């Protein structure tokens, strides 16, 4: 178990004092804080937790407030004692998902400094695929341990507890674990952790030093206007009635927008071939190949995507505005993503369309505050660029360094013809190409994306492997090393480890083949991406600019910048991103402004 013996609850200034003294002259101390609430911006500090020592931890109630609860030292107390301590970039601190830590305490005007390790990331960057790498799940893992679940002191359901409602020896036995066991988990990751200098890199300076920027991105957030997003919505239910009454205009009676049940009945019933569509999506869409000609298919086709987006984002976004920022806070996660590039949720930017009209629409209520724009710094194609230099191609090298678009430099010596006289055909099949072989796509699948006969795509790969060389040979080189050791890396270190690159299995192996190829380039995207950050919020930090970094989605970084401002913050996103980071990719970036994300985007 874990009892009211194991650790101390902090009732008084006096034995805190005793313990910040402690504190002050521990090599690494664990620190933890506990709330009222997930949500960071509005949550309220109710008590912190502190570990000197595996065993030896203690539990700070400061804000418990249930009928009757003892006597406790002041929040207000509590933090201006533990403040020098916090905010010493001496101090060292380790913690579990530090991030939600550092924010709580700018709640209190705190700037918690120090942040060198996080258990959550020193998971992650040992074997990101491991497992989950919450604390729980480490616990169980490295220590063999069982933590105190919240839901034990809380409750379930909507009848749960906010930690300010329970006995401050519940909440301590959970608090002081966090703590504890965050230590020791450290104890024996941090270790291991040096066995490799590649990982090593990775957590020291590409992702400990994002943990403070993440959570300043958060917090800051987003504009979002509802209204723009309201109308949008009713315009949606006026289209999707429409839509509704085409298709059954086209035919006859009524029905669902649904295959396997009411499309099969009519589509191939009034001619075209018996099977389905399924919404193995990404590869044969046979709604979409009528539609060349076939209207009704079309029509259902662009009525379940119009069906998505509207429950999605346009009835969702509105409803996560924040009552105390009046902005959108989303969730990036950190050690989420295989190869190692951030993931995000609630809202899930990644998700809301980019080529789409409707995708545009959402983009347009992201909005600048009064006097301000949204500046929007890309990567043109930066996984592109990042397997022209792991190829080490000539070609590809020099199609990006005069400037020129790849994917029709690409087709004008895949079909040998002048660059000007490309056919966006085939600039189309160049790209399908291209892109195809950072996700290690098979030959037959990109003739699955192009339309075309199989053996007709293995001729194109062919003579791309033959203009461009270099790339088979780091196909195969990929290939090779992963098989050996079991795992690829990317220009800093990043590893990625592939347990069924041997598997004996044909698809599971298959499948770690692909992953073998691909995650070197977007995993070295993920690093440059993060590098670029920390550079950008460095500047912020230390020069104040009028701007704010607002999202990061996919290859970008978005901003609300001063609108008299813009020329000079541009000059110098621009620079500290293709600059500031990896200085042995070809890197560009494409900064663009506007009044919303999409006139920016
Ligand atoms: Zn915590
Ligand atoms: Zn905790
Ligand atoms: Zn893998």
């Amino acid at each position: 178990m874990i009892s009211y013996d194991n650790y101390v609850t902090i009732l008084d200034e006096e034995t805190l004092k005793a313990w910040i003294a402690k504190l002050e002259k521990a090599p690494v101390f664990a620190f933890d804080t506990e709330t009222d609430s997930l949500d960071n911006i509005s949550a309220n500090l109710v008590g912190l937790s502190f570990a000197i020592e595996p065993g030896v931890a203690a539990y700070i109630p400061v804000a418990h407030d249930y009928l009757d609860a003892p006597d406790q030292i002041s929040r207000e107390r509590a933090l201006e004692l533990l403040k020098p301590l916090l905010e010493d970039e001496k101090a060292l601190k380790v913690g579990q998902n530090l991030k939600y830590d550092r924010g709580i305490l700018a709640n209190y005007g705190i700037e918690l400094r120090g942040i060198a390790f996080d258990t959550m990331l020193e998971s992650y960057i040992l074997n990101s695929v491991a497992g989950r790498h919450d604390m729980d799940s480490l616990a169980e893992r490295w220590l063999k341990h069982k933590t105190i679940t919240f839901e034990e002191i809380a409750g379930k359901g909507k009848n749960q507890l906010t930690f300010n409602q329970i006995a401050l020896e519940e909440a301590g036995r959970y608090a002081a674990e966090d703590a504890d066991v965050t230590l020791q988990l450290h104890l024996k990751m941090w270790p291991d952790l040096q066995k490799h200098k590649g990982p090593l890199n990775v957590f020291e300076n590409i992702e400990m030093p994002l943990v403070p920027v993440l959570s300043r991105i958060e917090r800051n957030g987003v504009k979002i206007d509802p209204k723009v997003l309201h109308n949008h919505s009713e315009e949606l239910t006026l289209r999707l009635a429409e839509l509704e009454k085409k298709a059954h205009e086209i035919a006859g009676e009524e029905f669902n927008l649904s295959s396997t049940k009411q499309l099969q009945t009519i589509l191939f019933e009034k001619q075209g071939i018996k099977p389905l569509k399924k919404t193995p999506s990404t590869s044969e869409e046979v709604l979409e190949e009528l539609a060349l000609d076939y209207p009704l298919p079309k029509v259902i086709l662009e009525y379940r995507g119009l069906a998505k987006l509207k429950s999605t984002y346009t009835d969702k976004l509105p409803l996560m505005i924040n009552p105390k920022t009046g902005r959108v806070h989303t969730s990036y996660h950190q050690a989420v993503t295989a190869t190692g590039r951030l993931s995000s949720t609630d809202p899930n930017l990644q998700n809301i369309p980019v080529r789409n009209e409707e995708g545009r629409r959402i983009r347009q209520a992201f909005i600048a505050p009064e006097d301000y724009v949204i500046v929007s710094a890309d990567y043109s194609q930066i996984e592109l660029r990042i397997m022209a230099h792991l190829s080490r191609d000539k070609g590809l090298l020099t199609a990006f360094a005069e400037g020129k678009d790849i994917h029709r430099a690409t087709a004008a010596e895949v079909f040998g013809l002048p660059l000007e006289t490309v056919t966006s055909e085939q600039r189309r099949s160049a790209k399908a190409i291209n892109f195809g072989l950072i996700y290690g796509m098979s030959a037959f699948g990109l003739a699955r994306q192009l339309n075309i006969p199989r053996k007709e795509a293995q001729k194109y790969m062919d003579l791309y492997f033959e203009r461009y060389p270099g790339v088979l040979e780091y196909m195969e080189r990929t290939r090779a090393q992963a098989k050996e050791q079991g795992y690829v890396e990317t220009l800093d270190g990043r590893r990625l480890y592939l347990p069924d690159i041997k598997s004996s299995n044909g698809a599971r192996r298959a499948a770690a083949e692909r992953a073998a190829i691909n995650a070197p380039m977007q995993g070295t995207a993920a690093d440059i991406i993060k590098r670029a950050m920390i550079a950008v919020d460095a500047w912020l930090q230390a020069e104040q600019p009028r701007v704010r970094m607002i999202m990061q989605v996919h290859d970008e970084l978005v901003f609300e910048v001063h609108k008299d401002d813009v020329d000079a913050v541009a000059k110098q996103i621009h620079q500290l991103m293709e600059n500031c980071t990896r200085l042995d990719v070809p890197l560009l970036v494409e900064v663009g402004s506007g009044e919303n994300w999409d006139q920016a985007h």
